[PDB]
């Protein structure tokens, strides 16, 4: 077993060590030891994946998708918080995919695009892209999306061939319109439980997942690999992109970015073809019970009140950990003060490895200071 704390595995996850202003990765933190890694997802490519989902849908569709037969695929777009990078990325992704991108992710900025539908070339028009703001100033507002959808049906009628949304909340809001045209294709983003259920019902046409289960498995699997004596390629491949010695393997695609020591889950489209893999509580059948020696991990969460971490990430971790014979202890902070986590990152001698979700992305050395000796 590893004798010195400074040599024990350290997996940063979900918030990447980096300068908070520039995003430059903190390689001092990443190079703590050669058993230090980061697990996240391919976030910058999320909009590309949403775009590709829509293009693939159109490519395998028939001309009946063109409801008014005018040779144009018309769409309406629900934009979330206009100042938020997620809105910008997703808007850019779908506009570039459809050829309507002009250089701007703003509402009202689009040009005529093009796409293949059922083996024929069509023009594409963004009939309207609009931020869904509540009358209280709230962003990505569900009720505003419902109202906008109803007004869009009234205004554009059967020029609307599909609805695209920066997120699931707004797409589900559109589906609440009393005049939602039956079967009209609609796409969201986030793979929320209700959205995936809707995909299963053939209502929402598709959404996009960050593969939280793959990320949770990767954190634990990296640690399993290291504590069992893997070093180098096997650490980031075994159980991750190919089966490990027990036959376990993450089902979703996962990347490794060597320069920053980051294991990054792909974003995945969620459609009628795979929706059951993404429903609330669904777990990866590719990860089964192992008989490896039991090991102890202390894992931190930067904010106990973060719903994604509380409701999606942590339950995934707790499902997979026992399967990998990891005894997982979890401590959780307040989302504001690093000390809320640091002061709980204690009695480290009880553990074999560590997983850290920092409040501030530049706090790496405060954690490694505790593992020096
Ligand atoms: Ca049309």
């Amino acid at each position: 077993g590893i004798q010195r704390p400074r040599d024990k595995p350290l997996v940063f996850f979900n918030r990447q060590p980096s300068d908070p202003l520039t995003g430059k990765v903190d390689m001092a933190a990443m190079n703590w030891n050669d058993k230090t890694y980061y697990v996240g997802f391919d976030a910058k490519f999320g909009g590309s994946i949403q775009g590709k989902m829509i293009l693939d849908f159109l490519a395998s569709s028939e001309s009946s998708v063109d409801r008014n037969g005018d040779g144009i695929i018309g769409y309406v777009l629900c934009i979330g918080d206009v100042g938020h990078n997620d809105s910008k990325v997703r808007t850019e992704g779908i506009r570039r995919a459809l050829g309507t991108w002009t250089g701007s992710s703003d509402p009202g900025q689009a040009k005529e695009g093009q796409a293949v539908v059922g083996g024929k070339s069509y023009k594409v028009v963004e009939l309207e892209g609009k931020a869904m703001t509540g009358t209280d100033g709230s962003t990505a507002n569900t009720n505003s999306a419902t109202e906008s959808m109803g007004s869009w049906v009234a205004k554009f009628a059967d020029k609307i061939d599909l609805v695209i949304s920066n997120n699931d909340g707004m797409a589900m809001g559109c589906l609440q319109a009393s005049n939602y045209p039956r079967g009209l294709p609609i796409f969201g983003y986030d793979a929320n439980a209700d959205a995936v259920e809707s995909v299963g019902k053939g209502e929402l046409t598709g959404t996009v997942s960050q593969n939280v289960d793959a990320q949770a498995v990767a954190v634990l699997q990296i640690i399993r690999n290291l504590l069992d004596g893997s070093s180098g390629e096997d650490v980031v491949a075994n159980g991750i992109s190919r089966p490990d010695a027990h036959g376990n393997k993450i089902s979703a695609p996962v990347q490794y970015w060597e320069d920053v020591k980051a294991i990054m889950a792909d974003n995945s489209e969620v459609t009628s073809a795979n929706w059951k893999e993404y429903t609330r509580g669904a777990r990866d059948a590719g990860v089964r019970q192992v008989s490896a020696p039991t090991k102890k991990v202390l894992l931190t969460v930067h904010n106990a009140s973060n719903d994604f971490l509380a409701s999606a990430y942590l339950p995934a971790l707790k499902h997979y950990a026992p399967l990998l014979n990891v005894d997982l202890t979890v401590v959780q902070g307040d989302g504001q003060n690093e000390l809320s986590c640091l002061d709980k990152f204690t009695n480290l001698d009880m553990f074999d490895a560590f997983a850290v979700n920092m409040v501030k992305t530049n706090s790496g050395a405060d954690y490694t200071d505790k593992l020096k000796y």
